This record gives structure tokens, sequence and C-alpha cells, in this order.
């Protein structure tokens, strides 16, 4: 799984340990081992959400499986909770796009996962 | 809806008001209220388009519905017109990927839109 | 086709010529002409892959066709080889998400490719 967060929050507000904590929490939530988890945080962005430039986040979670109605609700609670707690972004100012990737469309280590 | 623009145009060439104007124009084009619109501009990028590093843009519009053949043609005219007018990027150096997101695959406010 | 590379490798480690070489090699691999190829490199990112912050890359390749099981295996060998050779990123520290785009969902030049 791969989680990306783009936000207008400044780099100095991203706490040390945030990528590690995302890795561990996503491993637990997806059921996939941490060895397979990639995380990416992109601060200082120029963005607006609902006509305001107050703190917000545009995110995405891509996974080979483990994506669906109930799981996504559960991810959204978890990930909004983390972004609220660590980056002070209110949950109603976060979008998370979920992608269920086909194994044949994910490359890694000179091949794909098919 | 969420609109992202990645470009090699410098940050000082993005006019003040560009994010608000994108918000308003996208609200009108998609028929969705501005409260639901998110916009993200990423300048100063290292990129090339057709073997040239002249001004270009790689963009995406994600929306829960309101994506289809005719609408997308209409969005592309609108968006290329704005990028040409405001950032001085020629329309033939812009790509816009359109994604029709399932409500169950978009998180927000601790849950999804399903 | 559009190829994007997000990496924690520093900007000074991206060699001159890297975007041109990506353009050329992607043109040969996809069979599409270089006029249609767009490439984007984003260095200095805050990221982790498998619980480590050693050099890694999160990438994507979007193409109107030319995406499938065998082609993606081929692309992944090619692109991991380039990233290993030019940016010193090990292949097992790279993810590449492949997207087969519908022509009606790609805008360019005030219209779409449908």
């Amino acid at each position: 799984p791969m989680f990306i967060v783009n936000t207008n929050v400044p780099r100095a507000s991203v706490p040390d340990g945030f990528l590690s904590e995302l890795t561990q929490q996503l491993a637990q939530a997806t059921g996939k081992p941490p060895q397979a988890i990639a995380v990416h945080v992109v601060p200082d962005q120029l963005m607006a959400f609902g006509g305001s430039s107050e703190p917000c986040a545009l995110c995405s979670l891509h996974s080979i499986g483990k994506i669906g109605g109930a799981q996504n609700r559960s991810y959204s609670k978890l990930l909004c909770g983390l972004l609220a707690e660590r980056l002070r972004i209110s949950p109603d100012r976060v979008y998370i796009n979920y992608y269920d990737m086909n194994a044949a469309n994910v490359g890694w280590n000179n091949s794909t996962f098919a």
C-alpha cells in the first residue's frame, strides 16, 4: 500500500515520527506488512478547499485489494484522526481518494505483482 | 471535485486570486457547490512535455460523477483557457486526466461519501 | 503517455539529461512518439518505503492504451533500471502504478482525445 498526503501545513508542523507512525498504523489497518507500506508527505502546498485556505489535505491510498466500502470508512476515520491529531487539520478539510489496484498494474523490483 | 495542476511555471507567475478563480469556475462547470471544491497548484516543477521544457502542465480532475465525454471536452476547454490566460501555458502543452470517483472510494470527515 | 517520479533523492543527484532520456526511452517502450510523452521528476520528497527512509521512488505511468500484464513487466524492468542507474535507487525500493486511460478522460489542446 501507498499513502500520500498533500497539505498546506508547513514543513515545521509535521512531527518527527509522522512517517513511522503512518507506516505502522497503515500496516495494522490494511493487514499488510510494513515492508510493503510506502508513505509520502508533501507540506507547504498552495491549495484551497471549499473556498478557504485554512489547513487542509488532499490524500490518496492505493492498495492491491483491501479497498472497499467498509474498509474505506474505517481508513477514513483512522487517517482523518491522525491528520487532526498530528497536523491539526480538521477532518472536514480532508479528501482521501482510494484506489484498488490490479496486481498487474503495479511495478516493483523489475517486474509487477501479477 | 478536486483539481490539481502541476507545472514548470515559476511560483511568482501564479497570480493572486488563481485558486479562487479555479474554485469558482469549477463549481460552475461541474454544477457542484464551491464548498465541495478543492484546488491545488504546484509550480516550479521539473518536467518536459513533447521533448521540450517550455511552459507545460500535467493536471487532474477527480469528481464523484460529472465526468464523461462531453463534459470532459467542456472542462478541457475551460481549464486550458484558464491556464493559457493566467499562467501563459499553451493548451497544446497541457494534459488533464479525468477520474470519475466512486463515492465509496472518497473519504472525508471521518467517513466516505457512500 | 505521462510518467511521474516522486523521490527522496536530492535534486543535485538528478542528472542533466534525465528528463530527455526518460522521454526517449518511454517513446521506444510504449511505441508512442516523443511528441506525446510527458515526464515529471519530483526530488527532495519526505517519504518512507518499507519502514526505511533510504532512497526510494513512488511513480506512475498513465497511457491511453499500451498498458497490460506483459507490457507493464517490461516497463518496470526498464524504469527500475533507469532509476537504479541514474538516481541510485534500488529496484526493490520503487513502486510504479500503471493506468490505462480512456481517451475520453484525457484532456489536451482544449478538447479530449476521444
